[PDB]
């Protein structure tokens, strides 16, 4: 029995896998498809894996869940229905300033029944929802941002692809000195040399991620952007020195990536694809072929730069259309669910103690060939219908 | 005389290839898709390999194969057809307890005759065929254990995605006090501190891969799982040092995959959609596009879930169709002709000489590019026929 | 402030030096004097550092130090002091079985007083000291053995330069068949695979290094044996996976070497010439060239051998003296506060805790040049006086 | 019971240790005091232990044991001796060709007793024993050589600095065409490349080592040569895909380095330093400072170089001293000992069993540190004596 004596609070588990410091030394470009988490000890049921979340230094989320701020994904419904579901919605700044603090008005006024129950519903200190906007760097930003402040915003996101400029960090300083209260998301980042500019400008979080989101095409223009699992790896361990949390944004075609991207240190994971062509998401339906369509677009698409509008413009995103999902009441928890029994398959009972069994090295890691990401994907079958829930 | 002085009983050969230690140290994520194993040298006709195989510690079959506890696999025909063959069959659990333990019944009472000769039949003491089935780790699984029992169910596996587990612990110290004569094989498990925590309990094998199964989708929704062939690798040499057999279940395509399979430390190979759509697989034929299929559907797909019915339910497989294949008795004798041939090409003369040569080095390995896969595949043809038997 | 949210309970720790398990990567052969620990967090006093060691599977030391079972080492004079200061003592065999016997029931029999206080005095229930005996594992073993266990010897070690025989299998299976209640050092083993056949024997603990003992010629005579450092680290990491402790045996010249010999995985360490020409230490003393010296010897060296009697004797060890020490109740407590302040600069409050800490990867360890460990001796001065208490 | 069934006749062994193709993949310039041999399985007595050894092709010797064709070293009294004990011994040619020749005739003409036992006194077919004998690459040693096959020699070493040359390769081409039945040992050589030349050519045998015997200074006046274990493997290694036996030359202080010589591939060992200075040693003894010394030296030393004499000769070797050690009668013996020992120790009960072992990866070595060196040997000690037997 004495074997407490030789090893402590230890005991032998034998070594098999990678760590998240291993499986990222070799300096390939992993995103969330090229490796996959290994299962742990489950002694816990899934329902009881706490999803809390930190948004900001001060922020706190019991859904690492956030609506992306886009044109096709985030206003007043989509941020109300994100909200009640337990995570946020950032209302989009492509309308005029007065528009935009009109949907923040409208979330922050909600009440609720003004049917069913919301024990996650993230509000405030008033008991109103949060609600989060998106602002630029420019001049107009600052009027924009007066109007948010006054429609009782709760978090500004700072909207950029590059978000390691002197016109952001001068946006930094001028909400922290003008609005202290305030809560500021820097971004976008996707290295630690970029992370350390925002932080030393005194950011509140992170938002990471460059390329990546399903209708980017910043790689293939710019050259540059990076790999998102790695972007998220790298900037979540810097930040973490400081106590700042990351949202990984775009690139999360799958409940499997918002797992990983939450293994590899995000605190909590924005969407822009993965809730458009929602019943909260803003525009119409249309029917093209058959299929029930909704449009989704890059802010940086051409299409989304015309709106509200040196000379050339170059195109940083496309328009398109994603098939229509349902309703966020319905999704979400399709979402929240499959992040739990990630967990318990993990053997991590709260998201806080799967990001510190990545850190410590107890979660291990094993990345996939391209035949394996063959294998563990559908193979094999004549015909198949993949009904996920 | 001198060669005998200089090196005893070795003799050179010239070293070429890699051992299955070298092949995985590099940490990548191989499939059976990913690597080949080399030629040998032949000195027997590939009739004289022996296929004898451990299923557990206790039970040995003449033949690695084994019917996956599918409810579209594997019922008492099915079971009946692989232990004639020289396999076994696990009945599935997706039906009461009653019809499991009269499918159990069925196999345990077939006699044959009540014409070919089975003289791989795979009988007990008693004469009577081998039978297997599957059970869950809940509270009902304790009745329909003691059911079948009752019917003379040889081996029991816990069939679960996850087998390291509280659950699955307790219920394996639940059977082997209740049931001491009972071989119980745990799973799935995919690493060694799982393999660990298993064989502790006192399992009598391993069931070993998640993800990797054609109908399988828990690697995208649960970005959790393993490579197949690294993780029979990884587990059958951790179980191998308890004189614990594996399973090797999942993924496999091809007779290829079964002989990668077997090289790597597995002790049988269990197939779903190898085995499915033949005429002792359960449920009709049917023709859709004028080609006689039958459905395939994973155990955790919606529609295998709704069978026998946390209110959201997450999908874990899919629900399709595999084509014809005809009867097992047919089919099972190409996979055994096939091994037979893979194993006489690499110069092994058993299943145990074959994973003796891998253990000591002597069998050697190759990594495969994507191009190498490629040029391994059919190429450069216009069109052609694949008969493969 | 929610930092508890990023990470759990982990917090960041900056990445510095190696982790043993990456310290052995490279198959250096390191020793003791090759790497340092780097020191940790305190947060305890030194007194405070607990030192209990388990001996064996059964027996627990309140202090981590044995006296060798060497015929200048350990009689009962030896293995009383040993024990009262809360390590033990092997009586060593290089003398007849009556003689031996004698010597273990006079540790038996001492009771105290028949004037300090020994709070860590290693009894047994009936409040009589601890006892080891060495034996061989020739047929006359097996009388002595006998006359031993009716002395009531508490621990037997079975002593051999190469425990890893039939003789000493053969011996262990003896052993715990007519003695079941008696625990069994096996030993003297270097790899993990003599480890495994001992271990799968039924010893109850290990006796590690081959070579390395002050007085060894072993290495230089036999081509065998190995660093004793690398061979600490690979015994203990293999037969703490069966809860079996592990003595560090030989090359101890400094409380350094104690403190890496526990670190690095030793639940007890072994001395032979840092315990000889002590007071307690058997034979007298003597002067030569104006030093007051005391014999040390292997036992394996040829006056060693030529006591108590294949006609040419090959030496394995030499004959020699070291220089008067003073008394074991004055030596022992220097090593012990030597041990706990190594534990506090390493911020390990335990020696359960600091194996903990290395087995988990937290403490951290740091390889020495030839030029570094130059620069970590005494250098530099015209001369010096090294007062070590 | 079925764990054969799993990996066949290999069995689980834990693995510890590096295969002497990992030991010397780092391409660092090893010799035998670089690394150790681990210890192995004992199932036998040292006395089993079988030390039959090629010399070349055809000859077989009882005792691996060769004394060196240097003229302080190997005349017929040192070659009778060396026969009797079961090696052989080369006459050296630092002489006219008729004392060469009138040398080797006292070894073939001696009969025994014209009282001890030789059972393994390495005869010839005729009961005389077996007699070696150097020549040079010269025209006069053509003459030379006739003399040595008039006077029944039994095996030739070509005796250079660098057997890699035309004048060698002539040689071995003329000796094999005029006596075919004569084994000829070419040499020296330290790389593979050398020994294709000479295997290709049609030696017997090689002798391996440039530099590393005692007297030698060929490296720092040549640049040339290489460290010995290093040099040993590899030319064994690939003399072996020949059957071509090797002689491991010089560098041999003690039983440890024939024990290494012998495990890196060596089928033989040959000695100068620690067969000179006996009594066989040709020579007379002198006293220096009270010390009992015979002369040693160098072949390609200057008085070496003088014996028999562009104008400038360049030292390739010392000339010097060693103390006295008895007869070839007490020492060989020892060494036979202590080989068998060490081969006991590592577990092979054979030579031929100790190379196989080694090239198929079951015998494992290690690294020594020079901290691992210094551990190895006599340290912490006042004083000490080694005596050796
Ligand atoms: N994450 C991505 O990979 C990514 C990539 C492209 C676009 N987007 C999104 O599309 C939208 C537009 O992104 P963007 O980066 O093109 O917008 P942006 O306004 O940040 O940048 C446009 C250009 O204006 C410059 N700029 C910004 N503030 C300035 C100031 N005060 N004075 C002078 N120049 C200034 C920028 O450096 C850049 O050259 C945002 O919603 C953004 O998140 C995201
Ligand atoms: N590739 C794979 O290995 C794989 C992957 C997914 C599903 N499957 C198969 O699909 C079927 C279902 O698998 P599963 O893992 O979903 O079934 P499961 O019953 O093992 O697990 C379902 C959930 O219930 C929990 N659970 C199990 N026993 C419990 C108990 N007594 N009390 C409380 N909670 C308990 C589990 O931890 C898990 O959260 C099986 O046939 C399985 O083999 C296999
Ligand atoms: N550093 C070390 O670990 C080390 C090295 C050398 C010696 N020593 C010590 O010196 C002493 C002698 O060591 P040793 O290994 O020479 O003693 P030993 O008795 O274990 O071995 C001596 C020889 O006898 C053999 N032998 C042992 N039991 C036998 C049996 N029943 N039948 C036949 N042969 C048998 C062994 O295999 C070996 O060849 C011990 O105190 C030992 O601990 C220790
Ligand atoms: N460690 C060693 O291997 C080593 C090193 C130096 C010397 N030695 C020994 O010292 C002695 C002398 O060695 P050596 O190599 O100096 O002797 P050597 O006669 O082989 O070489 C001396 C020189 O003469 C040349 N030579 C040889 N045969 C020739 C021919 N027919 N025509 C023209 N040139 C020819 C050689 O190439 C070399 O330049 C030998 O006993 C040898 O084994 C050994
Ligand atoms: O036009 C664009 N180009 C590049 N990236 C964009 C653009 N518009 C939005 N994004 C990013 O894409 C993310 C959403 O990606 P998705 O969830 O994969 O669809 C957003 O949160 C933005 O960071
Ligand atoms: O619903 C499911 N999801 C994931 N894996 C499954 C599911 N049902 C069965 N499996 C696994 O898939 C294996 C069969 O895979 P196949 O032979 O490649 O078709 C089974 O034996 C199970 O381990
Ligand atoms: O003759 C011998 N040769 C080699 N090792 C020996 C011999 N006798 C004892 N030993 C070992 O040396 C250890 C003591 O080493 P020391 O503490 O460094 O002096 C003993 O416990 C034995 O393991
Ligand atoms: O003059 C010389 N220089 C260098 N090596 C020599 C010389 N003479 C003999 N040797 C080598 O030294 C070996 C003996 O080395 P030892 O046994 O270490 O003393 C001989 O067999 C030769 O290969």
């Amino acid at each position: 029995m004495a074997d407490y004596l030789i090893s402590g609070g230890t005991g032998y588990v034998p070594e098999d896998g990678l760590t998240a410091q291993q499986l990222f030394a070799s300096a390939d470009g992993l995103t969330y498809n090229d490796f996959l988490i290994l299962p742990g000890f489950i002694d816990f049921i899934a329902d009881e894996v706490d999803l809390t979340s930190a948004l900001t230094r001060k922020i706190t989320l019991k859904t690492p869940l956030i609506s992306s701020p886009m044109d096709t994904v985030t206003e007043a419904d989509m941020a109300i229905a994100m909200a009640l579901m337990g995570g946020i919605g950032f209302i989009h700044h492509n309308c005029t300033p007065e528009f935009q603090a009109n949907e923040v008005r409208k979330v922050k006024k909600f009440e609720q029944g003004f049917n069913r129950d919301y024990p996650l519903a993230s509000k405030d200190s008033q008991k109103q929802l949060l609600c989060g906007a998106a602002v630029g760097t420019r001049e107009d930003d600052k009027y924009r941002l007066d109007l948010l402040t006054q429609a009782g915003v709760d978090v500004i996101v700072l909207d950029s692809s590059q978000g390691n400029s002197v016109y952001q960090i001068a946006m930094v300083h001028y909400i922290k000195q003008k609005y202290p209260h305030l809560q500021v998301i820097g971004g976008n980042v996707v290295t630690a040399a970029q992370a350390k500019n925002l932080i030393d400008a005194g950011v509140d979080g992170l938002r990471v991620g460059m390329g990546c989101g399903s209708i980017c095409i910043t790689q293939e223009v710019m050259a540059c952007g990076r790999p998102q699992g790695t972007a998220v790896y790298k900037v979540a361990e810097y930040a973490r020195r400081f106590g700042v949390p990351i949202i990984a944004d775009g690139g999360i075609q799958t409940v499997g990536h918002v797992v990983k991207a939450l293994a590899l240190g995000a605190s909590t994971v924005m969407m822009g694809s993965l809730l458009a062509a929602t019943t909260e998401a803003p525009g119409e339906y249309f029917f093209s072929d058959g299929v029930r369509l909704k449009k989704y677009r890059g802010m940086g698409s051409l299409d989304a730069m015309e709106k509200s509008s040196d000379k050339v413009k170059i195109a940083q995103g496309v328009s398109g259309s994603i098939q229509d999902k349902g309703s966020i009441q319905k999704f979400v928890p399709y979402l929240i669910a499959g992040i739990q029994h990630g967990c318990q398959d993990i053997g991590a009972r709260s998201l806080s103690v799967l990001r510190s069994m990545m850190y410590s090295g107890e979660l291990k890691f094993e990345k996939r060939t391209m035949s394996a990401q063959i294998e563990g994907g559908v193979h094999g079958l004549h015909s198949y219908e993949k009904r996920l829930y």
